[PDB]
């Protein structure tokens, strides 16, 4: 038949939301709302759970689990969860593994970001952006199981090292051709900072932590929760009191600010308060001050003050061909078709496939009540789980 | 990897409950169940009615339904609804449409039957079963597509013949082979009687009607009219069919239905074969072998005791081979829609305020040959 083959494309294509795990994660989280015991009360409920208890049973055996993978260490912590250093248990690979509980998303309202974030990772097929395996979940949590980035984040990079400019040029460089692979795929990273930046095995960037992200509008805007105040864009500041909309640029801002702290020492808009920060962001024309001391080129200064404008002047409104085209990027190292090929800076030297020295030791859980009718606090869950 | 491939394969099984097609009735139900106006002030149910909006509409569309299907004309009646002769729209085949109502099968508290009657029909794979191509649903009903079986059923052939021994030995020992498929499927019929007995194009015997089918008043057999039961039940009936064809009339008639009950139980001494009636002295005896009580009947020990019966031998048929020769009374059909041989034959759901979940005992309903 005709609909027959359209009907199993569908199920075929792995973005589309009725695919064979998506179809079974409505299956597991169906019996999870329901099966508690004032609920088997009802007679509709009893009957179908009694029909579906053990071939459930058998596919939660069958399907990809935490109890799969041994924790080596926690390597990050976020809002709703923490990241873990894991060692998957058959294979004896080792991958970075990202947690967020599905109380905390649903407590504090915020429970579409990882979809993005899911898509991104699993689905961009670039060398710019951390590469998602698995993603799965249970009851209590959701899971996405990454290639693990043994370099460290940025913020380790800066502390460690005095970054001279040849080294800045590298850096911002991947970062502005790993942004223009988020903006090519349709979205605003809203959360562009070096805590976010990543390096590999080799020395090179990947990008990681996209909950900010979200997909742009038909002109090529958005328009709410936000980062760290030392990166986020003025534009981004005013937004925020009531309505408000925002382009691709806001994350330029932000490479601005990041090439700033790399060359500089301290972030642009630094304060003592967070009132502060805000304030030198709002009154960036007369604030944004190069100390005297600080080795920077006229090209680079060139550059920051290039991205730190207001949103209409900015540096990255027509396209990424014009950031480029900018003096301070010429070197005899590296060209930009060919940036990610070249020798990284600071190549990591790691003594084994669990080493997390580019990681500082991260310091040290209620769950969802059983309810006395259908709530469905599943159902938000359900499509999640992937497989490569 | 392992693991992967034994999921995979419960997938790809049509007889597991988590294949592809009881998985989207899984996904439909859950969104038939929740999608009313009081349950969306939930905001998890809103925000997954919105999500899976454009989608489940355009696999409603995509999937078998009622619309498909012409409605050429009502051919039978039953509790929980009608059998339909349809033809489907795009390609032209005439079938033979069960339709069963969701509502009244929750209100009456009987909504388990159908599960070993799409399963026997789909998956016996026996000439003697009425073959299921197509099950369906919708919030309102069940659909079951079958092969249209235009001989009509053996009450219509009773009334119309006068039925002579030779064919009664013929549709005796099709029953008989028929209720011995259903036996070696693991099954207890229940409900053995010439309504439930169906004739095809060829004249040749399917069996219909396996609502009372589960796995091991005229026609019911006295230990069912208490208990516990074997296959013995059906055979019971056999008797009573044969006994109906050669005499006329049903052995332990009355006019009410106490009558009835009470000369079943009492059938050593209220069976008695009238003398105007043409009848052998072996079908006399099989009749008889059939209709005793339970521990001394015929068909305990197998079919083949049955089979060996002097009443079958004829210079017609073997066992073998009885589907293959010609039957007696072969159908004159003017058409692919012809019902010559059948005679002339809505409450929904409350809008709920919580949860309740009446489309959850049909998920797993729908199948595709
Ligand atoms: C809002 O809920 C949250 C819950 C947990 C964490 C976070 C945020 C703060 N962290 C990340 O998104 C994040 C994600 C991947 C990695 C990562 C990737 C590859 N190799 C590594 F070694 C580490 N690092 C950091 C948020
Ligand atoms: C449970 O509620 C019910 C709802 C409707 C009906 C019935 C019972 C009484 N009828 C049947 O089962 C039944 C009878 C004949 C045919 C059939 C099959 C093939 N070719 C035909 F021409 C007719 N198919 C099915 C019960």
């Amino acid at each position: 038949a005709s609909r027959q083959r359209k009907l199993e494309a569908l199920i075929r294509d792995p973005r589309s939301p009725i695919n064979v795990e998506s179809l079974l994660d409505g299956l597991n989280s169906l019996v999870l709302d329901l099966d508690f015991p004032a609920l088997r009360k009802n007679k509709n409920i009893d009957n179908f759970l009694n029909r579906y208890e053990k071939i459930v049973k058998k596919i939660r055996g069958l399907q990809m689990k935490a109890e799969d993978y041994d924790v080596v260490k926690v390597i990050g912590r976020g809002a709703f969860g923490e990241v873990q250093l894991v060692r998957h248990k058959a294979s004896q690979k080792v991958y970075a593994m990202k947690l967020l509980s599905k109380f905390e998303m649903i407590k504090r309202s915020d429970s579409a970001f990882f979809w993005e974030e899911r898509d991104i990772m699993a689905f961009a097929n670039s060398p710019w952006v951390v590469q998602l395996f698995y993603a799965f979940q249970d009851d209590r949590y959701l899971y996405m199981v990454m290639e693990y980035m043994p370099g460290g984040d940025l913020v380790n990079l800066m502390s460690n090292y005095d970054v001279p400019e040849k080294w800045a040029k590298f850096y911002t460089a991947e970062v502005v051709l790993a942004l223009d692979a988020i903006h090519s795929m349709g979205l605003i990273h809203r959360d562009v900072k070096p805590d976010n930046m990543l390096l590999d095995k080799h020395g090179h960037l990947k990008l990681a932590d996209f909950g900010t992200c979200m997909k742009m509008d038909e002109t090529g805007m958005v328009h709410t929760a936000v980062g760290t105040p030392d990166y986020i864009s003025p534009e981004v500041l005013k937004s925020q009191g009531g309505d408000g909309f925002y382009g691709r640029e806001c994350d330029w801002w932000s490479v601005g600010v990041f090439l700033y702290e790399m060359l500089v020492g301290d972030t642009p808009f630094y304060a003592d308060s967070l009132v502060g920060t805000y304030s030198k962001i709002m009154d960036h024309k007369n604030s944004l001050c190069f100390p005297e001391d600080a080795e920077i080129s006229k090209h680079a200064k060139n550059l920051i003050c290039a991205f730190l404008t207001d949103r209409e002047v900015r540096l990255g409104r027509n396209g990424v061909e014009e950031i480029r085209q900018h003096p301070f990027f010429k070197n005899d190292q590296w060209h930009w078709d060919n940036i990610r090929e070249t020798a990284a800076p600071v190549v990591p030297e790691l003594s084994s496939d669990i080493d997390s020295s580019n990681f500082d030791d991260i310091e040290d859980v209620e769950t969802f009540p059983i309810p006395k009718a259908f709530v469905g606090n599943q159902l938000p869950f359900i499509g999640f789980t992937y497989y490569r």
